[PDB]
């Protein structure tokens, strides 16, 4: 325990490949007051006139040429966090070369084989150099390939710039990282704010400043200040901050700060600390490395003492001990992780399952609860039927026109209703209505009201207040009904008639949306929420969106694989239960969102496991239920692409999203699907499990044989009067084994280890490496005895034959046990291996067997081999390969292979 | 030269692999003289009592043991046409060995090389044997693989038999070719009759005998005859014949005749005559062979005369002539065709595009018009909404039960409406209705009436006549309307109201189905079509089946590839036009099927090219329009799976069907999709186009080089005083080239030759072989000159050096030209080749190079080679390989590569 050196002998993968990005835009709204310097700077930056910003920076409303932009970027920096910047390649090569084991091995080789055998020191240096070069090349290629997927789904911003020749403007799109202070961008509806901005012109813009303050309701933004005093940096009504979204309207602005110099960085303390959080993966890797280093430190010094006490060459004994123990170095773990996860990431990218950071694969194949939504996931989102009826039940042709205006003079996100309404009316009426009315104002949508209104006028006499929304949210405010072509007061029986007729319209999959209007005199101020009072109800619009064809087979496959699907919707409870019944899902009993509001954590944690359907949920309920569903040991995934599902994605253990959605919903995600569906997800889960199934095998088959070799050396070398194998032979054996192992990430996995949500136990290695280690030791000692007695050996004068024989038999045994302990079934007749692995094994086997009979054998302190040794070698190899097949039965009976 | 009959040097592929099965069940009802013996036997069969058929055969109503069935099958035969039986493998080996070219070559080798060297004759025999053995193995393996896909979609039949051999009945399903005479089978609705039957018990069975008589109406089938006199073999009312389906009811019969001893065999004359029909493929395969044989007889005798006049060994000259000319043999075509089509068929089988006979691939990648049907191809075929309303527009709750009774007492094919109605009622009401009523009779469905009726009684006092069908086909009969709870007479305005309300229900995608009942007193006879008079209308049912999600991308992909899609529906003309608009397909103007009935052939031919939609079509219109769309030369495909689209699938140039359909629809089809969709078809069309490209390449890149070698020999053998290459070397060259070419049907085809509905022209082989042939003769004569002058040769005592050099350079030039005349782009940087082809090329190259420097070289009359010809070999090879790249430009600009 403790041993601060043990934390320095373990290298770490970069924090961009294994850790979730710490900056979603908001993260945690800490109570850090921060020095008043930044607040004063922001307040100063929010008061200068338009002309001052012209000269403070080099901004020009015609674009920035390709020369000034580079100079300004180099002067200031880049729009990236400090932790997201890759390291230089030469530093990467250097850090992979100063490993303590490698440096000690080189120093000890220089000490021992110098005064008489300088060539041995040279070849030792060559071997360590080639090993570290192989590791560096593999890791560098994998980490370069893994960063191409991160930039393929990056957010974009619309800058003006210059594109073609000169002053051509262009309004081209660039990634948010290629941003420079003093640059002008344009904001539209549903768009993340890249960095701190300064609005120049406005068109009734609204932003959701809830990620920083918690006001929930959107806050209006304008170019020239309208409030008398700001007194705060977050309410200046003139700037913008990253992490927020644009809810309504369009505007233009110019950036004033980028990188870590903005808000949410040093102001929120995101860079300061907040990094001492290992996310499971970083704990398992550390535990595995600690186990390996503990076993190495246990094994090495006993062998050192034995070889230093039997003979008198202490330096040689220490070097031999280090050479034997080098096979269990923790330095191999980064290669094992990166070179295997990168290939899985590329294969997933081939199936439109783009993965942002490599760690997501571990949680993507180990989950057992999927929390999705209704629209898009189950339904087509394209409606094929709609009836713009009236209050009595007749086609009106007035409700449709009163709903066209509300869906043509609004700048919010378009729905599945607005497109249908725009495509429903004929061209002539649309043109006439467009020519007859002019937009005046707009009240944007916000939750807890569920209602959107727009104010339109025809002439300079009066104004209209057309309105839509859910049926209950207009029926709760309206006061009159236009019945039989005349305005009549709304009494109580008419309220009990609509709630029956429209409830009958439900239970069939039809959604109901009401429409209300109001005549209002000529005003000059700005409207607000409270203006929507005492309107006249006109009618409703009932429409149907059918279920997607590829829904039932996806659910059957997900149930077969062990994943349980739960629906967290925010629609009505009568609908979303018929939809769940048309696709075969067992809705059972539903739970509304009002009951959850008065339940304790213990009650909810046990209620939420037998529901399968929650209706009428606010986002807070979603975020609470997602958190509570992870109670016992489960892994919970949330799939959603709305504008308000920012905390839910981070709260769950995975953040599955969809490409082509709101920017904030993609900035907080982990896996970005390229096509919203459920069959793609199902086919990607299988590959996610399969890729991670190779890593465990690649670790186990490498650790077990090395431990067996170390144990054999410890047991046998005591009686032997000389070193069984010279260290150079061990080094070249390890190098050849590492070369042969490269083809493992391209293996075949049986269809029995993946049809279950798999859980990773790092302590299984310490048992699998003890049960499968001495099996090689028995045959190694048998080969020692056979070469000693049959072939007239154990002569201090002549010993190269013994070392050559053990080298050959050891390489054969090490390389040929891979094909037998990779499966639970009988090999080569039920579960074979992939062709590249066989090809690499054969090539390495030929190279190893042909090395002693080569001109270079004498240079490497090795000699030839008699032709009578081959049958005994084959017999020993076949016996060792056969024995493990019979032994394998007892291991799984104890705790389980996987 | 003609002499088509004299040309018996053309072996033919079996008729079961390239020709459509001549027995679709009815074929053509030609007026052939009926054999009196067969008619007498048929009339005699259907008069015996129940007990006589017990002893006429060995049938027992408990099954047939696994011994009696085998003996009876061996005594009578098998339920298969004589043309669909495989040949013994030893006969296959023999027919591949008696090839006239091979026999003449062997005889001439025996004549020439026997009095001075028997070893030469021995090795000649060995070479020809190994060649014919390779061809036999390839063809046999491919034709064995190809017949596994033909029995995977074979029609089944429910026989009783014994499963445990101790007595358990079983009712197991077997293919219709394992049927033994004297066996009992059970018939259900929608089941083609396997063979001639004998009905034992009946449950109001109906069979559509419209494939042998043309009545077009179902004919009732009984168990004990009720008609007084038969007087005809096709109206006995007790027997069944193959080719006819079961429309309604269930029954149990016993087979009497199987195989070619049935009706439709010697009666319809299917086996006798009507065999001389080449289906395009059999014409191109003949013309290509004719061209090859014409060139061979043009080239051989001139070379024979030259080598017999220059030298004096006439036998050697003739043997050399045949050895040079053996490359252009027509015997290699069957291997080229089968071994390349079988792999494509297997790959299609891997994508659920199962192909019945191998010729369908040629017409599956060359079609430019696709004719399909609305339901199932565009809609999901399951309804998500339905309204069992009343005449005035209210939920009647009475029209539903009057529909449940009809949908619960029918025996015909189930529809999308019946499943919903059976699922659209609560369990209690269903149980009450089932326990209250009883079934009496049933009038089946038939076209030209478009309705179904069932007679149901509750107490023995009266009955009911609940009827279903189209709105116009029921409103044309009914006389009263149950309105406001009282039966009111129907008048004219009530007819102009329904046809407006229900036409407003259309234009939205809703289908309308009416319901009518009638109160009828107690009867004892059988009802007919005319009893449906003066019914009381109750209401209609409007439902909606939504479009399938994967429809628009499929249509976009099909339009990209050039496959124009046309709709031939049999539904209303108001619906099926909104459905086409929802999926994005253009409709324009709609053509009703009544207008087509009064149009000539030319007007219909020039009209059906710009319609894209046909509404309200009877099957005769479907067949006529399908026939008349092949006017210009286009290829027309029909997709359909109904009970009446039997002649349409055969009239079209390709019978695309769907697995799981009616048996008659599958028995008259070429491709059986395993999943109804428009994306599986699209992904299979590309593979179909791609396999034919590989076939064309494999044909083209073989004959041109051989013609080049023949021309080179003809040019250069005059002045040369001895044979440039001994015949054994040429034979081994051809053998090694064939071994290298084995891997061609695994190649990569560029995505430029398959983006158009390609079509085949056999005359292009007589041009590509003349343009690219002599391009190898210049380098061949240059190599001759270089070896003669630079290497001090053409001494009539030492000549093996010349033969060795030319053999090596010729093998190199033949094998290395493949990789550049296989694409139009620049090779190895824009379009590479598949790895197996490269591996085979490398292996063959190594074997060819190492052969002269081998101990066996002296046995084959071939010596070593000095280490100075290698640079000249490499230089000339590179020059020849790089000249054709520049030459390739002028070829495509003349008539086109493909
Ligand atoms: N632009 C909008 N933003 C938010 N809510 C909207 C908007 N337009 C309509 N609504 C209504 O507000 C409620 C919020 O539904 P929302 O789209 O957030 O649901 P969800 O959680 O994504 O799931 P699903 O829509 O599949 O049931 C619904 O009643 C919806 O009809
Ligand atoms: N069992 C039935 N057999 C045949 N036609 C039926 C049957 N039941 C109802 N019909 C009606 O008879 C007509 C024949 O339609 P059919 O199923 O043959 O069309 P189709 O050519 O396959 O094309 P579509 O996709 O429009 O259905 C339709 O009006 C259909 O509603
Ligand atoms: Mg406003
Ligand atoms: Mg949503
Ligand atoms: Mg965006
Ligand atoms: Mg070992
Ligand atoms: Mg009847
Ligand atoms: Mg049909
Ligand atoms: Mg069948
Ligand atoms: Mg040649």
């Amino acid at each position: 325990m403790f041993k601060e050196i043990f934390t320095r002998l373990i290298r770490h993968l970069p924090s961009r490949l294994v850790h979730r990005d710490p900056l979603p835009g908001a993260q945690q709204t800490v109570n850090t007051v921060v020095p008043p310097s930044l607040s004063a700077h922001c307040l100063k930056m929010a008061v200068m006139p338009e002309e001052e910003l012209w000269k403070t920076f080099d901004t020009h409303p015609e674009g920035l040429n390709q020369a000034e932009v580079e100079s300004a970027r180099e002067q200031h920096g880049e729009n990236k966090l400090p932790a997201q910047q890759p390291s230089p390649w030469w530093v990467h090569l250097w850090v992979c070369y100063r490993n303590p084991f490698n440096i000690l091995l080189t120093i000890l080789g220089a000490i021992s084989y110098a005064t008489e055998d300088l060539f041995a020191a040279g070849v030792i240096a060559l071997m360590v150099a080639i090993s570290t070069l192989l590791n560096f090349i593999q890791e560098a290629r994998s980490t370069k390939a893994a960063d191409a997927l991160k930039a393929m789904v990056s957010n974009t911003a619309t800058v003006l710039r210059v594109i073609n020749d000169k002053g051509e403007n262009g309004w081209l799109e660039i990634p948010i990282d290629q941003l420079v202070p003093g640059d002008i961008i344009k904001l539209a509806a549903g768009d993340m704010i890249p960095a701190d901005l300064r609005i120049l012109q406005a068109r009734d813009l609204f932003v959701a400043q809830a990620s920083l303050t918690g006001e929930s309701l959107p806050v209006e933004k304008a170019a020239t200040t309208r409030q008398p005093e700001h007194s705060n940096p977050l309410e200046c009504d003139t700037l913008c901050f990253m992490g927020t979204t644009v809810v309504s309207g369009t505007a233009q602005a110019m950036v004033i700060a980028t990188g870590a110099n903005t808000w949410f960085g040093q102001l929120a303390g995101r860079v300061s600390e907040q990094e001492s959080e290992p996310n499971a993966f970083q704990q398992g890797i550390s535990r595995v490395s600690m186990l390996l280093i503990r076993f190495m430190l246990v094994m090495a010094p006993v062998v050192l003492l034995i070889n230093g006490y039997t003979k008198g060459d202490w330096w040689e004994a220490a070097l031999f001990a280090l050479s034997v123990a080098v096979g269990l170095t923790p330095e191999m773990l980064p290669m094992i992780v990166t070179s295997t996860l990168a290939r899985g990431a590329v294969k997933l990218s081939k199936q439109k399952v783009i993965v942002k950071h490599l760690d997501a694969i571990q949680n993507f194949g180990a989950m057992d609860i999927l929390c999705t939504d209704k629209t898009g996931t189950l339904t087509q989102d394209k409606i094929v039927l709609e009836n713009h009826t009236d209050i009595s039940g007749k086609t009106s042709e007035r409700v449709l026109h009163s709903a066209w205006l509300n869906s043509h003079y609004q700048t919010g996100l378009k729905n599945l209703l607005d497109t249908a309404v725009l495509e429903g009316t004929d061209e002539e009426s649309a043109r006439s209505l467009a020519s007859r009315w002019q937009k005046i104002d707009e009240i944007p949508f916000d939750f807890e009201r569920r209602r959107m209104s727009v104010v339109v006028a025809e002439n300079t006499e009066h104004h209209q207040l057309v309105c839509k929304g859910a049926l209950q949210e207009i029926l709760n405010v309206c006061s009159q009904v236009r019945h039989n072509g005349e305005i009549v007061p709304l009494d109580d029986i008419m309220l009990r008639k609509i709630k029956r007729v429209t409830d009958t319209l439900n239970r069939q999959g039809l959604r109901v949306v009401a429409v209300a209007t109001k005549y209002l005199p000529a005003r000059e101020g700005d409207y607000q929420r409270a203006d929507e009072s005492d309107l006249i109800l006109e009618g409703y619009i009932a429409f149907l969106d059918p279920p997607k064809e590829t829904t039932a087979p996806a659910l059957k496959a997900l149930k077969a694989s062990g994943i349980t699907v739960k629906i967290l919707t925010g629609d009505s409870e009568l609908v979303a239960a018929k939809v769940c019944h048309e696709v075969g899902l067992d809705a059972g009993e539903v739970v509304i969102g009002s009951d959850i509001e008065t339940l304790s954590d213990d009650e909810l944690a046990n209620l939420a496991q037998r529901t399968t359907l929650f209706a009428r949920l606010t986002p807070m309920h979603k975020e609470r239920i997602v958190t509570l569903l992870k109670r016992e040991g489960h892994v919970v995934g949330f799939m959603g692409d709305g504008i308000n599902d920012a905390p839910a994605l981070r709260a769950a253990d995975i953040g599955i999203s969809v490409d082509g959605a709101v920017d904030i919903a993609r900035e907080a995600a982990d896996i970005i699907l390229l096509e919203k569906s459920l069959m793609v997800l199902e086919e990607g889960v299988i590959e996610g499990r399969r890729t991670f199934a190779n890593m465990l095998k690649y670790i186990k088959m490498t650790a077990s044989s090395n431990f067996g070799n170390v144990f054999s050396v410890l047991v046998a070398s005591a009686f032997l009067p000389f070193l069984p194998m010279l260290p150079l032979h061990l080094l070249i054996q390890n190098l050849l084994y590492d070369v042969s192992q490269v083809a493992i990430p391209f293996d075949n996995v049986d269809d029995e280890q993946i049809q279950k949500p798999q859980r990773w136990n790092p302590a299984d290695l310490g048992r699998f490496m003890i049960f499968f280690g001495p099996i090689s030791s028995i045959f190694d000692i048998l080969t020692f005895c056979l070469m000693w007695w049959v072939f007239h050996a154990n002569t201090p004068e002549t010993q190269t034959l013994f070392q050559s024989g053990w080298f050959v038999v050891g390489l054969l045994s090490q390389t040929l046990i891979v094909h037998m302990i990779r499966t639970r079934r009988v090999p080569f007749i039920q579960s074979c291996a992939s062709w590249p692995l066989m090809i690499m094994t054969v090539i390495v086997m030929i190279v190893g067997i042909a090395l002693p009979f080569s001109p270079l054998a004498s240079y490497l302190q090795l000699q030839a081999l008699p032709l009578s040794y081959f049958p005994w070698l084959v017999a020993i190899l076949a016996g060792y390969m056969t024995l493990t097949q019979l032994v394998k039965g007892f291991y799984s009976r104890r705790y389980g292979w996987q």
